[PDB]
């Protein structure tokens, strides 16, 4: 329930400001200029350098927990909400059993949007890229994320 | 105020050039790690529960 893939439609409609689907992802202003993008943070992705990637038709960064071709969810949103409860109901009216939900402690994510404190104080901060490098206090494991996770147990339990 | 962070780490200045060992006021320093933390709204869920009885 985290992410989708770029290539869905959510997405192509978000990036181009087109109705409710503006805000199903998290957008945020930064600085792109001569092939170079100034990230609002120093948030780090799963994967790799950053988490935070530029768009054109947008001019925009959105954020990816794991990789540029996964932009992740806004759970601060009543209507995803309500979309992946339609998604829920739609593959438990089939016969589906039960449901194994991956990656729930990436859920939501701190609005403050601050730097995260670095294990190596005294490392320089444009050479920190590992997401070993740093504390993730403000990206995972939020208030909040229980209840979104009792609430999928409650649409279950109809 | 109920629940605190157990990594005990320190939090953010506001001013982040100022000294470390001039820092005093409570309003000098952003409460991410002191205040409302993860597991305090359970605790007041808990009281109502003891009160519905
Ligand atoms: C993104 O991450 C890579 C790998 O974590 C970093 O270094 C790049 O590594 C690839 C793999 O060999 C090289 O092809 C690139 O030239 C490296 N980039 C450099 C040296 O700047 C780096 O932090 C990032 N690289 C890119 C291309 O975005
Ligand atoms: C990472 O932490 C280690 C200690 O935990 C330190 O590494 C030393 O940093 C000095 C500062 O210039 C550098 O000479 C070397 O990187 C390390 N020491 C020596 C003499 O090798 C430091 O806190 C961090 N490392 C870096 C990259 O500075
Ligand atoms: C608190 O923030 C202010 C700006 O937001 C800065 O204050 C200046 O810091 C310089 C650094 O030496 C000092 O000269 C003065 O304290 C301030 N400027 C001057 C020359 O008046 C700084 O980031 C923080 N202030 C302190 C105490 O350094
Ligand atoms: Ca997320
Ligand atoms: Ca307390």
């Amino acid at each position: 329930p985290n992410h989708t893939s770029d290539k869905h439609i959510w997405f192509q409609l978000s990036r181009t400001r087109t109705g409710k689907y503006t805000d199903y992802y998290i957008w945020h202003d930064c600085t792109h200029e001569n092939g170079k993008t100034i990230p609002p943070n120093n948030w780090l992705s799963v994967y790799g350098n950053s988490s935070w990637h530029f768009d054109e038709v947008r001019n925009q960064c959105y954020f990816h927990q794991f990789m540029k071709e996964q932009p992740d969810l806004n759970f601060r949103n009543p209507d995803v909400q309500e979309e992946i409860k339609e998604i829920l109901r739609f593959w438990l009216t089939k016969g589906v059993d039960g449901f194994s939900l991956d990656a729930v402690k990436f859920l939501l994510e701190a609005k403050h949007l601050r730097d995260e404190i670095q294990v190596n104080k005294t490392q320089i901060p444009d050479t920190v890229t590992q997401y070993s490098e740093l504390y993730h206090d403000f990206t995972t494991t939020q208030v909040g994320m229980h209840d979104i996770v009792r609430s999928f147990r409650q649409t279950m339990d109809q």
